[PDB]
């Protein structure tokens, strides 16, 4: 009667639940299967999409913006990201960890400045025209793509580029010097570091990028560790009403069974296998299981309010997307700190479990660790 | 074009537009149908949904969590409010009329500590992971329901509570009957006097704390004579009502009194039967006559005003009812009739004398005739 | 290419309005749903936009309506009279002037000029439902009964305090009704209200974008823009006003609004617009082509390039949905040229040429916004 595997609701599988928007020689991106389609106990998800984006060593995703705001996060890797302004640009470098807000229209473009590893980045997005779905505009002209200049008549372009039409074309369009084959393409070493230079490093601003990684984990013991930025520590996470997280597990490590009690987690695994066990109720009862083992890349949803375990049967990192996050409070339901259960008075305890209420706070108080405890032991 | 009684979609009646939750000898948690399959007219109320609870004297509804944002009111009798959280919990003691915003995820069981008298409680709910409805989470482990904790593995209990199985399904779940029959239970005195030591009282002349329980009916009525008077609080003064853009009435009203023609100008509100009996007038728009709405109204029913339709109200007995303001801020309501906060009172002669078939001077005579405000009586 | 009535950001004066009033002395209309004609401006289903035009000394009858309007004098004069429940608020309102009416609000409209029409072009946000509203008029006419008539005798007898048989014959009248919501008024009366009107909670009251500095002016065209940021009455609604001038001939250089869905209204004049979206194997673009007369209306979806040919002078009015922090990116010109803040480097791979050579193109046109029709 669980539903586990392709057949759980809440597991996004990069094998078979994401769909290839674009892929080459030099990366590809991906967009997950809408959440309201896969299952309606997430139907307010269904604003957000889901991006996934891999680049190989020294590659350029070329110039473009989208009716979508995104919160861009680098999972895997260093970056380049340049967001290009009405009068005005703006390069950053993002390492591991790092997270930036780009507004929905902002032209921007993105690059693995690293000579031997892959980029890989996680990416929400927020449609702005139609709630389900937004497009991306690449300013430029490639064989796999026309300028979106393209669009508009010869009069107009020649009149707005005060040029004729033959060198427009010529030098823009090259449909008649040749174009690049895709939306991702590969600079010459000399030309990351033209690049590279211009880029700020970063050392809560509203606009430049932030790393959660680098502030103190609120969970942290021989186990594991988990670092999380809420909208009340960034402004920019505070327009979204969305929070950070990202976790580190040893092998054997387990994350304590808990609830957020009002946030909807998107989780994506960084790196490493995990086992996951969900808690739903069936459908005047009984609960509903929802078991997953996650790998790489695989997403996987917490509806809010869910109770929740999560078993790394390696080394392991995940990060997470907290929508609805405002004044979230995570709910453990074992250990010996921020356990609901041992905030329930002994009179009450006494009713609501078989045992009595003395034999119940005993039990509770068996385990000793907190958050993150050994799979075994 | 006269829409009443069970043919009346703005009416929800407690005979049958509710749906039983759970139900036992010590009380019942009921929702009420969806607003949005009743009436297009209310699709944006689609978001929201009524729970209605009422329990017998020293009972206990079990530690329990849901996807949803709660706007708990006290309807009648009192209640301990125990708000559990990760590291600590609050109690509160709610006297009627007291409402307490209970945000989503949090854990929290509900006591009725009088022992003689019932509790009812009116619940508004703003749903998380589904628009149109939420899940109930029970911590605990009874004939009626499996604790929520038996979703995980053996496995994963064991190396959670660092006990064997065996221990931790005997003193949890235990499936001689060690498991109470079900989410409501009775408890002696002692345990529920215990259970009341730490609770906080509102007390009208103390300093109230923004988000601790709030009673409207320890505020100035906004209109009071002879006939009924009306107590409201709006998200203007209070923040936990302003996170919620809602705000709440209670209305009381005499036997033969009539609530003035009205309407609130951008308010949808969700009122409750607390307790008597009274005949409602809506008005809306065919698809141009004038389309009425009329409906009897009885303890527990609940009534639809969409905002904008003007709606009168006649109480056949002593009444009152409680008043939920959907897209509450600056919200305007507009008599029709007496001597104050009356609209038409308000229209220039020459608009008047255009606007109706009579001269602006038989119109503003006829508008004058009434001095009464908000309250008058029903048959003069 | 979809291209003038096939082209669902085009909505037409001409058969994309539907008639909720009409007599002698003017007319309401309100546009088709957005999200009924196209998906690609789905999150528009929540606003309507309501066509209202009066000829002179003219009155629109006393109501209200479950919708929050955001009312603009396109063309005109008029007085706006707020009736709240204790008092009322009188407003001229001038060609320009834009004013919020809360839901709900009472009120009555009037064309205090002459021989000049009243033309008004108004937002709503409907409240109840989010895809339509309902209009409730007080007034008792031949097209319409009084909403109080909803009510029973003993209700409006207790309510009134006098026999139906008075209340029946003073506001119902089935010295009778008028004709419809719009009537005419003698100069005698429209001088009156008129006198107790205030024309130029103050930021509350109408403001007008035309009073402001024009974010963009030459000799070809100038906008006036009054944004959320600058506006209380905008901040809530998160939308932006628009007012721009073009005279015959003049281009408004290809363009695009980063997160505003823009809702566009031609006042006078005409004008040819392209839009570009994108098709749905090399990806395609996909032409949106319209020509825009009096009265029409017309989409630009967020992030989508535009551009505006002005076949005579003109103006244009627009409503900026998802306001708040737009930025408008040129892809032409001078100033706010997007496309000259792209390094060398990438523009290298961007394009077919160089980098040195698109830099030099992008640099040949000096003018900025609003350019002649010629290169
Ligand atoms: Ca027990
Ligand atoms: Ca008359
Ligand atoms: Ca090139």
């Amino acid at each position: 009667s669980d539903s586990r595997g392709e057949n759980n609701p809440f597991y996004f599988s990069s094998d078979r639940r994401f769909h290839t928007l674009f892929t080459n020689q030099y990366g590809h991106l991906r967009i997950l299967h809408r959440f309201d389609q896969r299952s309606k106990q997430i139907q307010n998800l269904e604003n957000y999409r889901v991006v996934e984006f891999k680049s190989k060593p020294n590659t350029l995703l070329l110039p473009h913006h989208a009716d979508a705001d995104f919160l861009l996060v680098v999972l895997n890797g260093r970056a380049i990201l340049t967001l290009v302004n009405p009068d005005s640009r703006d390069s950053y470098i993002l390492e591991q960890g790092h997270a930036q807000k780009i507004p929905a229209g902002t032209t921007f473009f993105l690059v693995n400045p690293d000579d031997n590893e892959n980029l890989r980045i996680i990416k929400l997005a927020i449609p702005v025209n139609n709630p389900h779905r937004f497009q991306d505009f690449f300013l430029s002209s490639t064989e796999a793509q026309q300028s979106y200049l393209r669009g508009f008549s010869k009069n107009i372009l020649e009149a707005s580029f005060d040029s004729d039409f033959k060198e427009i074309n010529r030098v823009l369009f090259g449909e008649e010097e040749s174009r690049e084959e895709g939306v991702i393409v590969e600079l010459k070493r000399e030309q990351i570091q033209e690049l590279m230079k211009h880029a700020k490093s970063s050392s809560s601003s509203q606009d430049e990028p932030f790393n959660l990684r680098n502030s103190k984990p609120i969970y942290s013991n021989k186990f594991g560790r988990w670092y999380e930025m809420t909208p009340e520590k960034n402004p920019q996470l505070k327009d979204l009403d969305v929070f950070i997280s990202s976790v580190d597990m040893k092998e054997g490590a387990l994350l304590l069974p808990h609830y957020n009690s009002k946030a909807i987690v998107i989780m994506v695994i960084n790196e490493g296998e995990a086992k996951i066990e969900l808690v739903g109720l069936s459908d005047e009862l009984e609960v509903q299981r929802y078991r997953a083992e996650l790998s790489e890349d695989d997403v996987f949803v917490i509806p809010a309010a869910y109770p929740v375990a999560i078993n790394a049967t390696s080394n392991l990192n995940f990060f997470a997307f907290g929508i609805n996050a405002e004044n979230n409070q995570r709910n453990f339901l074992a250990g010996g700190k921020d356990n609901v259960m041992s905030e329930i008075p002994t009179e009450v305890l006494e009713v609501s479990f078989p045992a009595s209420g003395k034999k119940v706070e005993k039990l509770i108080k068996k385990q000793s660790e907190s958050h993150f405890v050994d799979a075994q032991p």
